[PDB]
RNA sequence: CGCGGAUCAGUCACCCAAGCGCG
């Protein structure tokens, strides 16, 4: 199958809970979705934030499926983050899902009901309800996908 | 590359050190 990348910003109080005790979460996941995934040790933030880093290697389908997991967990909190996703996309990436003047991130916000903004790389910050930002994610994947 | 799993890590896995191998 065609594999593809997603990096994904976790705030440090999600990373216990997908891990799980000896590891069982992030194996079980990996395992049944076919994913490889990476999380950057605690200390380890992405450059100007307090957020490790998430390295998803799968299909299409196996990235939007971890994703989902990691915003399910994010979601239950130890306030404006409860409700984010951040993922770093390459420059080129950025430049797709913008779009002629906006053209695009505009379609995407209208398709998702989501708010998404961007900050060699930059973090996408979508935000909105579980529905929206995953529909959002989904849509930015596709982008992620079609970047040659 | 395989076994291993120091130290880190506080749901902490994978990766990575010693050490011991196979090719
Ligand atoms: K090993
Ligand atoms: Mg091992
Ligand atoms: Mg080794």
């Amino acid at each position: 199958g065609s594999q593809y990348f997603l990096k994904v910003l976790i705030p440090s109080y999600a990373a216990g809970s997908i891990i799980g005790k000896g590891g069982q979460t992030i194996v079980q996941l990996q395992k049944e979705t076919g994913a490889t995934i990476k999380l950057s040790k605690s200390k380890d933030f992405y450059p100007g934030t307090t957020e490790r880093v998430c390295l998803i290697q799968g299909t299409i389908e196996a990235l939007n499926a971890v994703h989902g997991f990691i915003a399910e967990k994010i979601r239950e909190m130890p306030p404006d983050r409860a409700n984010q996703v951040k993922i770093i996309v390459p420059n080129s990436t950025a430049g797709l899902i913008i779009g002629k003047g906006g053209a695009t991130v505009k379609a995407i916000m209208e398709q998702s009901g989501a708010w998404v903004q961007l900050s060699q790389n930059r973090v996408v910050t979508v935000s909105g309800e579980p529905e929206q930002n995953r529909k959002a994610v989904e849509l930015i994947i596709q982008k992620i996908q079609e970047d040659p």
